[PDB]
């Protein structure tokens, strides 16, 4: 077979808590004998749709909810079933994220935003605005420091600026989003892009930095702030780095508006493990202990679990993940999604390096993702 009966394969994201996902499966493995083995290929949310439609690729895939209703639109997704009782364990807009014409085609497993993290023994008050940085940057180099890095060459990372003047993906109104109506290249868009692009020919900034890079350079000292999810706190703990999560800085006088991803977990409509999964996923996984798993490898940040989350709500950092979250939006999961984020992320990388203008990257990015 394609994908093997009697066992399920899951794909997760490499800098989420696929370790601990793994325990929780070792756990129903225990008490049922059903293997279950978690991969996380790079862009498997690429490489899903590719494998799917040929009958292949996992029983479960973990994404944020944003590519589903492609995955949906191509009959790729098992409809899930959980009763009232089982929904009621969730907050409602998790369920809202994952429903798609008529059918519910995940499970919501959590709530992400994008914060700015920083290091307090460098930057005991962090910068409340974008505008503080070029000459932060400036201080902090002569003591041998940068001021900020953060990964560019994934567009979920320079979107909050991008949307914090007046960008948008989608336009919804009356009901629905108007696929042909995007937002990435109107003047706000436009001014936010060109900022990034300033700070990078500045100096403050260098084009090729990625995750790996800012994540290295926040958590050996190199540099004063990074933006990141949830996901990234446990490697800052084990570094020892003194650092805060907080609100991300205004642009033009705007708060920074991070697209909020709600993490969901699909099943493969290909799979002969629907009801193993569902099994899995809502006696096993979606449970406090389950959860608390998956957490103490990555965090989760803020969860769709009701009673998890009544608790992770006490901690400062998931209090500023939900701040900077009600500042933003929640991601469409409409299966234009991903013209939208193949344009924005070619924009952003021309614009970044100098091979195209912020007008031409732009301009060519609202032809791509409409
Ligand atoms: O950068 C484009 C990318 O953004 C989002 O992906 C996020 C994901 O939601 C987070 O969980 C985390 O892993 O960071 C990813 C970006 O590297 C969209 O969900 C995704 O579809 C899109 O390609
Ligand atoms: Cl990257
Ligand atoms: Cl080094
Ligand atoms: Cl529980
Ligand atoms: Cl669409
Ligand atoms: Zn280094």
């Amino acid at each position: 077979m394609k994908i093997e009966e009697g066992k399920l394969v899951i794909w997760i994201n490499g800098d989420k808590g696929y370790n601990g996902l793994a325990e929780v499966g070792k756990k129903f493995e225990k008490d049922t004998g059903i293997k279950v083995t978690v991969e996380h290929p790079d862009k498997l949310e690429e490489k899903f749709p590719q494998v799917a439609a040929t009958g292949d690729g996992p029983d479960i895939i973990f994404w944020a909810h944003d590519r589903f209703g492609g995955y949906a639109q191509s009959g790729l997704l098992a409809e899930i079933t959980p009763d009232k009782a089982f929904q009621d364990k969730l907050y409602p807009f998790t369920w809202d994220a994952v429903r798609y014409n008529g059918k519910l085609i995940a499970y919501p497993i959590a709530v992400e935003a994008l914060s700015l993290i920083y290091n307090k023994d460098l930057l005991p008050n962090p910068p409340k605005t974008w505008e503080e940085i070029p000459a932060l940057d400036k201080e902090l180099k002569a003591k041998g420091k940068s001021a900020l890095m953060f990964n560019l060459q994934e567009p979920y990372f320079t979107w909050p600026l991008i949307a914090a003047d007046g960008g948008y993906a989608f336009k919804y109104e009356n009901g629905k989003y108007d696929i042909k109506d995007v937002g990435v290249d109107n003047a706000g868009a436009k001014a936010g892009l060109t900022f990034l692009v300033d700070l990078i020919k500045n100096k403050h900034m260098n084009a090729d930095t990625d995750y790996s890079i800012a994540e290295h350079a926040f958590n050996h000292g190199e540099t004063a702030m990074t933006i990141n999810g949830p996901w990234a706190w446990s490697n800052i703990d084990t570094s020892k780095v003194n650092y805060g999560v907080t609100v991300l800085p205004t642009f033009k006088g705007q708060p920074s508006k991070p697209f909020v991803g709600v993490l969901s977990a699909g099943i493969n409509a290909a799979s002969p493990n629907k009801e193993l999964a569902k099994e899995f996923l809502e006696n096993y996984l979606l449970t406090d202990e389950g959860l608390e798993a998956v957490n103490k490898d990555k965090p989760l940040g803020a969860v769709a679990l009701k009673s998890y989350e009544e608790e992770l709500a006490k901690d400062p950092r998931i209090a500023a993940t939900m701040e900077n979250a009600q500042k933003g939006e929640i991601m469409p999961n409409i299966p234009q999604m991903s013209a939208f984020w193949y344009a924005v992320r070619t924009a952003v990388i021309n614009a970044a390096s100098g091979r195209q203008t912020v007008d031409a990257a732009l301009a060519a990015a609202q032809t791509n993702a409409a």
